[PDB]
């Protein structure tokens, strides 16, 4: 069910539009967030970061 989403994705934005990249990248530097609720997970922080970030994620 749509599990190489990877190769797929990372080629529509780049089939649909170059300009596409700028955005992704908020959303490739999003991804990250998600690793600092590894370490903001320190305190509760992740739900901390993740609700800013993914505004859901809230810690997982």
């Amino acid at each position: 069910r749509i599990y190489k989403g990877v190769i797929q994705a990372i080629q529509k934005s780049d089939e649909g539009h170059p300009f596409r990249a700028y955005l992704e990248s908020e959303v490739a530097i999003s991804e990250e967030l998600v690793q600092k609720y590894s370490n903001s997970a320190l305190g509760h922080v992740n739900c901390t970061i993740k609700e800013l970030r993914r505004l859901f994620l809230v810690d997982d």
